[PDB]
C-alpha cells in the first residue's frame, strides 16, 4: 500500500556482532529475464551423450533466488572476525525481503532500443514451504548473491529433473507446474517478505585439533596392557616362541587405544608440479566413483578425508576437494594457477589421508607351513569406535543442503560442507506475469505466442542470525590467525581493482583455533 | 517411490561454480602431462560435485529368468553371498535393501 | 591551521547515488555480472539550518571602531552582486576581526 512514488524498503547491508550471536544482512539488486518466452518447456540430454550424463527434465519460465554461499552474508573482515574468535557457528533464523520492483518494457525499432516504466506489470513470487517442489539449491550452482554489495547481478532460470530412462522418461517422472501454488502478484510499491527458523543442527567446527587422534596418550607412563613383542626368539637358534611386553614412550604405535580413525575412501593423488604427473588421461578413467543405477558418477569431493600427510604439501588428491576459480577464469581447461584448490589438512589428526589407504587387514590363517599374509582396505565403512571430522565451509561456499527425504541416513552433513537440513530454508521463486500483445479482432482458441518483451529489476534483504560458540582454551601459546600479508602489492586482497573488478584472491577456510580431541 | 535420481537433484539449466580436473593432459600437439580445469554444468552431470552418497552395498550374484541364459553348473550355496558366523557360513537372504535391477 | 571550529565529531558525511537500473538482460542466464545499465541523473532539494551563537561586544571604548563599509563610490558593477551576463562574484575575502579588545 504505497504507489508509485514511494519507496517499499531500504538498504540494509551491516553486520552486527552481538558476542553471543552474529547478525549479518545483505542488500543486493537483481533483474529477472523473461526465461524462454513464458514456456515450460521439457529438456533432455542429446542423443550421443554417454550413458552416464543422459538426464530428463524440465525448463521453467520462473527464476529463483540463491543465497546459499556465505559470502553473500558476510564480508571478508566479518569471517575473520568469525573464524578467529570462534570454535563454533550455526545459523539460527533469517529473514527475506524483495522491494523496490520496477518493471520495464522494451522495444526495438532498427538497431535502437528503448526501455521505459510499464507501470501496471506484475512481478510473481512464491516461496516454497512445504519442500514440494524439487530442491535444486544445495547443488552448488551459480547464480547467488554477488560477493560484494556494489554488484547487480542475474536472477537464475529454475528448472528440475526426474526420472529417465536413456533420454525417455519413465512413466513416473514428475511434472510440475509453478503456475500452480499460490503466489503473490507484486506491482512497483509492494514488498515482499518472511521469515524462517532453522531447526536444530550442530555447530560446524570452526577449529583444528592440538593433538592426534593415536598420540591421546600420556607420554611419561607405561601401560599395564601386554602386547605381543616378538613371535620369534632374539637369539641363538631361531625358533617360534610368543614374548609379551608393556608398551611405553619408546614405542608408541603398539599401544592399545580406544579409538579408530574415520571411515575412508581412496581417492588418487596428482601433484601440482608439473612433468611429476603421469602422462595419460585419467579423469574418468582413473577416478574414484560411485555406481548408480548403471550410471557411474565420480565421488566429488567425498568423504571428509586430510589432503596430503605431513610434509608432503604439493599433491593433492584427484576429485577430493573443493576447487575455486580466481576472478576471470574461463570455464573450459583452466590452468592450475588459475583455479585455487582449497586444503583439507587439519582434518589429519583423525579423518584418513585421501590419498593412502585406510590400513591392513590379515587374508589368511597361518601356521608353520604358511606365513601370514595380509591385504591392504582401501574403503571402509563405519566401524564402532570410528572418530571423524567434516568437512570445512569456507568463505565462498555451500551454506547448508536439503537432506534427502529418505528412509535412512548416515551422518547427514553435506560432503560439500556446510550444515545439512530435513527442512531447508524455502526455495523463493519469481517470474514476471505475461502481458500478451495486441490479440486479433476475430476470436481464435490458439494460445497466444505473442508477448510484450519486458524484464523486471528490484532489490533483495536477506538478514540471518548466526549463534557463536566462544574459544574456552587454556593454551598457552599464541593460535594461528587468519592476517593478510603486511607486505606492499599492486592491488590490496578482497578489494576492486583498477577497473573495477572484485576478486577474492584465496579461499578462506573456518579452522585456526585449536582444541584438544 | 521417488521422483528423482540421487545423482540428478542438480538444476539442469545451470552451471556450477565449482571446478573439476577435466583434463590430466593436453589436448592438442604432443601429449603432455598439464592440469586442466572445469565448471561441471548441463552437458556432464556425472563429473558435478554431489552432497550426497548411495546406501551401503553388499553384492549378490545375478541370474536371468530366461532359461539357458544362466551359467550350467550348480550355485545356490558355492557361488552365493553368505555371512560366516561362528564357523558356520548362513546366506544373505534377501540382505540390505538394493535394487534389484538396472535401467531396461 | 586553515580556520574554524576543531570538532572531534564534525557534522556527519552525507552520501548520495543513484541506485543501478539495469538494462535488458539476456534471455539465458550468465553469471557474469551487468555492464549494461540505464543512464540516469537524479536532481533536487537541499536545505541546510544551523543555528550560531553569538557574543555581544561589551567594549567602553570612546572612539569609533572599525567597521566593515561597502564603497561610496559609484561602479559598474556592485560588490556581491550578479553582473549583466548573471554571474555572481564576490570581490574581496573578509574576515571577521574588527571590534577590538584589550589583551
Ligand atoms: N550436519 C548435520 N545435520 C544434522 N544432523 C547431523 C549432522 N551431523 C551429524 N548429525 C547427527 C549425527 C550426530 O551424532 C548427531 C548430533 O546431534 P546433536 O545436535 O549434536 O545432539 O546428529
Ligand atoms: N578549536 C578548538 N577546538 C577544540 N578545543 C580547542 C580549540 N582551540 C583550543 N582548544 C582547547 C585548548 C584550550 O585551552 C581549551 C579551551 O577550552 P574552553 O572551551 O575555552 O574551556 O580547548
Amino acid at each position: 500500500a504505497d504507489g508509485v512514488g514511494n519507496s517499499s524498503g531500504n538498504w540494509h547491508c551491516d553486520s552486527q556482532w552481538l558476542g553471543d550471536r552474529v547478525i549479518t544482512t545483505s542488500t543486493r539488486t537483481w533483474a529477472l529475464p523473461t526465461y524462454n518466452n513464458h514456456l515450460y518447456k521439457q529438456i533432455s540430454s542429446q542423443s550421443g551423450a554417454t550413458n552416464d550424463n543422459h538426464y530428463f527434465g524440465y525448463s521453467t519460465p520462473w527464476g529463483y533466488f540463491d543465497f546459499n554461499r556465505f559470502h553473500c552474508h558476510f564480508s571478508p573482515r566479518d569471517w575473520q572476525r568469525l573464524i578467529n574468535n570462534n570454535w563454533g557457528f550455526r545459523p539460527k533464523r533469517l529473514n527475506f525481503k524483495l522491494f523496490n520492483i520496477q518493471v520495464k518494457e522494451v522495444t526495438q525499432n532498427d538497431g535502437t532500443t528503448t526501455i521505459a516504466n510499464n507501470l501496471t506489470s506484475t512481478v510473481q513470487v512464491f516461496t516454497d514451504s512445504e519442500y514440494q517442489l524439487p530442491y535444486v539449491l544445495g547443488s552448488a550452482h551459480q547464480g547467488c548473491l554477488p560477493p560484494f554489495p556494489a554488484d547487480v547481478f542475474m536472477v537464475p532460470q529454475y528448472g528440475y529433473l526426474t526420472l529417465n530412462n536413456g533420454s525417455q522418461a519413465v512413466g513416473r517422472s514428475s511434472f510440475y507446474c509453478l503456475e500452480y501454488f499460490p503466489s503473490q502478484m507484486l506491482r512497483t510499491g509492494n514488498n515482499f517478505q518472511f521469515s524462517y527458523t532453522f531447526e536444530d543442527v550442530p555447530f560446524h567446527s570452526s577449529y583444528a585439533h592440538s593433538q592426534s587422534l593415536d598420540r591421546l596418550m600420556n607420554p611419561l607412563i607405561d601401560q599395564y596392557l601386554y602386547y605381543l613383542n616378538r613371535t620369534q626368539t632374539a637369539s641363538g637358534t631361531q625358533q617360534s616362541r610368543l614374548l609379551f611386553s608393556q608398551a611405553g614412550p619408546t614405542s608408541m604405535s603398539l599401544q592399545a587405544k580406544n579409538w579408530l580413525p574415520g571411515p575412508c575412501y581412496r581417492q588418487q593423488r596428482l601433484s601440482k608440479q608439473a612433468n611429476d604427473n603421469n602422462n595419460s588421461n585419467f579423469p574418468w578413467t582413473g577416478a574414484t566413483k560411485y555406481h548408480l543405477n548403471g550410471r557411474d558418477s565420480l565421488v566429488n569431493p567425498g568423504p571428509a578425508m586430510a589432503s596430503h600427510k605431513d610434509d608432503k604439501e604439493k599433491f593433492f588428491p584427484m576429485h577430493g576437494t573443493l576447487i575455486f576459480g580466481k576472478e576471470g577464469t574461463n570455464a573450459n581447461n583452466a590452468d592450475l594457477e588459475n583455479v585455487m584448490i582449497t586444503d583439507e589438512e587439519e582434518i589429519r589428526t583423525t579423518n584418513p589421508v585421501a590419498t593412502e589407504q585406510y590400513g591392513t587387514v590379515s587374508n589368511n590363517l597361518q601356521n608353520s607351513n604358511a606365513g601370514p599374509t595380509t591385504g591392504t582396505v582401501n574403503h571402509q565403512g563405519a566401524l564402532p569406535g570410528m572418530v571423524w571430522q567434516d568437512r570445512d565451509v569456507y568463505l565462498q561456499g555451500p551454506i547448508w543442503a536439503k537432506i534427502p527425504h529418505t528412509d535412512g541416513h548416515f551422518h547427514p552433513s553435506p560432503l560439500m560442507g556446510g550444515f545439512g537440513l530435513k527442512h531447508p530454508p524455502p526455495q523463493i521463486m519469481i517470474k514476471n506475469t505475461p502481458v500478451p500483445a495486441n490479440p486479433p479482432t476475430n476470436f481464435s482458441a490458439a494460445k497466444f505466442a505473442s508477448f510484450i518483451t519486458q524484464y523486471s529489476t528490484g532489490q533483495v534483504s536477506v538478514e540471518i542470525e548466526w549463534e557463536l560458540q566462544k574459544e574456552n582454551s587454556k593454551r598457552w601459546n599464541p593460535e594461528i590467525q587468519y592476517t593478510s600479508n603486511y607486505n606492499k602489492s599492486v592491488n590490496v586482497d578482497f578489494t576492486v581493482d583498477t577497473n573495477g573488478v572484485y576478486s577474492e584472491p584465496r579461499p578462506i577456510g573456518t579452522r585456526y583455533l585449536t582444541r584438544n580431541l
